[PDB]
């Protein structure tokens, strides 16, 4: 069924002065488009996506910084740190004009990029997308109590960075289907170190859920504002139960935002392209030849 290789040749680019790797696939000419993982993921999570995409575009997929086979610097790992290495990386590679396809804090990373270069922007499919939880209440109660323990230096830490918990559990409690243990040892690599574990716990530390931290919140308002009046092609996957959009925001964003094509993948919690890859590949790739692109 679904693949458990990761069979791309590895690409570096050197930005901020840390190697970041990458998966660079499809036809060298053309819109590229661009695939954003986020916590606790990497590149891997679009190994069944991408293939869809590839005979007809070319598809880019960064490790974020600290995560996937890319440098590990001594930082806080703050959501500002991964804009500044995301943009550079994006400059980088010459990208001109891109499609984001984008996930989790990935999703942030390109709604926030696309909010500043939207002349760059040819169309954003999203899924599972950073959002304001307005209020504990909002976040899914199967996952309240341990996310509210990750938001702390005493608890949080033991359980993120000690235990490793944001891989162990966290991360199967995010995708409907079992995870086989291939699947568990890949999501697993980068992570071997506890000492490497910055980036898995100020992640959620960094969620906005019920005002806080508030730069965060702002700067979430502000790309939500810009894209509930951006032209832009939009294309929302989601599932059911989900866990960042839960279905009724799903339909509420379909309509209220424009050009906006929404996507039921069914069962599905915040990894959706681990319970269902090839709708989502195949609807990414019969969106695209509808882009002007
Ligand atoms: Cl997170």
């Amino acid at each position: 069924g679904i693949g458990t290789g990761f069979p791309f040749d590895p690409h570096y680019v050197e930005v901020l002065g840390e190697r970041m790797h990458y998966v660079d696939v499809g036809p060298r000419d053309g819109t590229p488009v661009l695939f954003l993982h986020g916590n606790p993921t990497s590149s891997y999570v679009w190994r069944n996506i991408i293939p869809h995409v590839a005979p007809t575009h070319r598809c880019i997929a960064p490790d974020l910084i600290g995560m996937g086979k890319s440098d590990k610097p001594d930082l806080g790992y703050f959501f500002d740190d991964h804009v500044r290495f995301m943009d550079a990386f994006i400059e980088a590679l010459g990208l001109e004009e891109v499609v984001l396809v984008i996930h989790d804090w990935g999703s942030a990373l390109g709604f926030h990029w696309a909010k500043r270069n939207p002349e760059r922007v040819k169309g954003i499919a999203f899924m599972e997308f950073i959002r304001p939880i307005p209020t504990w209440d909002e976040w899914p109660e199967f996952a309240r109590e341990t996310f509210q323990a990750f938001r702390t230096t005493d608890v949080g830490r033991k359980l993120i960075i000690d235990w490793n918990v944001f891989i162990e559990g966290t991360l199967p409690m995010g995708v409907v289907r079992p995870l086989t243990e291939v699947e568990m040892d890949h999501y697993r690599e980068p992570f071997l170190n506890p000492v490497d574990r910055e980036p898995l716990w100020r992640f959620p530390n960094e969620l906005p859920i019920a005002g806080e931290p508030a730069n965060i919140v702002a700067l979430v308002e502000e790309y939500m504002d810009w894209l509930h009046q951006s032209p832009v092609p939009k294309l929302l996957f989601w599932g059911t139960p989900g866990v960042l959009i839960p279905p009724a925001e799903a339909a509420r964003l379909a309509k209220s935002l424009p050009n906006c094509k929404a996507v039921d993948i069914g069962p599905g919690l915040n990894l959706l392209q681990e319970d269902n890859p090839d709708l989502i590949g195949s609807e990414i790739a019969r969106w695209l030849s509808t882009l002007e692109i």
